[PDB]
């Protein structure tokens, strides 16, 4: 099974998931010299007021907060997107140290972590069908840096002891994903992939300019999760990020000047 | 994710897995009026003397006992097979009640459960390559009925509380799969598929005429496993069987009169 170790990590994924060497792999470095303002980009519309969180789970790679996606209760519209994209889950990638953790980079700067809000195009009926289409998914990416506590993160951090090991979950209701947003929704966009196997080239990436602050205490809780199952030797869940992949022919567009 | 429930069960698999309606799907009903004796069928050769069991796991569908398959320590030869097929794992399918559980049926009779010993053709180098070939796999199917205890099953039943939930596994060494066999190796054979997604049409089915007896105590322990993971509400692992699929143009051959 794939992971982030010496023998099963990003360098090895291509052996089991051939698309790992595809033409539209994520993440990428965002060079602010070439990622030019596009005045044709319509404003981004985030509609999270009625978001219904269901569960949180350790899947052995990250932790996922899952949402009720049977209705348009939490949707992304506008920006680069045609149609309605329903929030299915969010998760983070983070480092062993503050100087690393983000998948995307900005002028090669790595952040402490990266938040991925995962949405699928309602045009396709379910998530499984959406991942087979270039316009199937929209992932909202938000950078994390270490400073002040993020109050909206506290409810997540406070349940992580209940899902320390792989295959554990917990009921996780009334979580407001608006409390994880920065002030600006100014963004970069480019066509890309899932950053974990199966690495499918189905994602419109929307990466926010403005990082959120989390406390070193909040990021320390992330680093105390385990990759391993209960009863196995401890492997700390850290450095669960894929490095920058070749931009190849793609255009990164900025929503801002 | 696929399963055995109202919305994700065998009736619905075709929506996600088009091969579910393929030309060689398993299981099938074995009608003893049309499944005729074939005098050309060689005796079956089961060579399990050096079988090396490694681990047992709850994968959320059944429980698998895994074998060291790096050598010809546990192989199926003869009968309808060209070449050597290495034992990789066995698992069962079973019901909520004694009147159902088997995948294959004989003259429409369902048994309480069915054991699948899974082997792959050494011609193809590994299991992953073997599942892509029509002659890649050989599954030995054995029917379970409720009567006397199967002594050879007790070591399996005794470890099931330790793998109650999905993802759980345990060391499971020195298990002798010969202790799960009936006295007669008389069999039916036909070309078919995996009975679970991905339902690949890669299997020579060898189904034994003679069922084994298990105790009602032994089958009760099967019914106490969980489909769910740790932290989810209990869903009993019962009725993890696919019903009879259309025979279409296939010939079922009997090794016996
Ligand atoms: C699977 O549902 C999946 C895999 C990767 C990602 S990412 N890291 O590209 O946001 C999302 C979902
Ligand atoms: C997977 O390796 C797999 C799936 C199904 C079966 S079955 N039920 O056809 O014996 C065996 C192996
Ligand atoms: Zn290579
Ligand atoms: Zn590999
Ligand atoms: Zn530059
Ligand atoms: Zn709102
Ligand atoms: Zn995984
Ligand atoms: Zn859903
Ligand atoms: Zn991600
Ligand atoms: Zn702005
Ligand atoms: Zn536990
Ligand atoms: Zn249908
Ligand atoms: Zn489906
Ligand atoms: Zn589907
Ligand atoms: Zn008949
Ligand atoms: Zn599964
Ligand atoms: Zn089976």
């Amino acid at each position: 099974h794939w992971g982030y170790g010496k023998h099963n990590g990003p360098e090895h994924w291509h052996k089991d998931f051939p698309i790992a060497k595809g033409e539209r792999q994520s993440p990428v470095d965002i060079d602010t010299h070439t990622a030019k303002y596009d005045p044709s980009l319509k404003p981004l519309s985030v509609s999270y007021d009625q978001a219904t969180s269901l569960r949180i789970l350790n899947n052995g790679h990250a932790f996922n907060v899952e949402f009720d996606d049977s209705q348009d209760k939490a949707v992304l519209k506008g920006g680069p997107l045609d149609g309605t994209y329903r929030l299915i889950q969010f998760h983070f990638h983070w480092g062993s140290l503050d100087g690393q953790g983000s998948e995307h980079t900005v002028d090669k700067k790595k952040y402490a972590a990266e938040l991925h809000l995962v949405h699928w195009n309602t045009k396709y009926g379910d998530f499984g069908k959406a991942v087979q289409q270039p316009d199937g998914l929209a992932v909202l990416g938000i950078f994390l840096k270490v400073g002040s506590a993020k109050p909206g993160l506290q409810k997540v951090v406070d349940v992580l002891d209940s899902i320390k090991t792989k295959g554990k979950s917990a009921d996780f209701t009334n979580f407001d994903p608006r409390g994880l947003l920065p002030e600006s929704l100014d963004y970069w966009t480019y066509p890309g992939s899932l950053t974990t196997p199966p690495l499918l080239e189905c994602v419109t990436w929307i990466v926010l300019k403005e990082p959120i602050s989390v406390s070193s205490e909040q990021v320390l809780k992330f680093r105390k999760l385990n990759f391993n199952g209960e009863g196995e030797p401890e492997e700390l869940m850290v450095d669960n990020w894929r490095p920058a992949q070749p931009l190849k022919n793609r255009q990164i567009k900025a929503s801002f000047k």
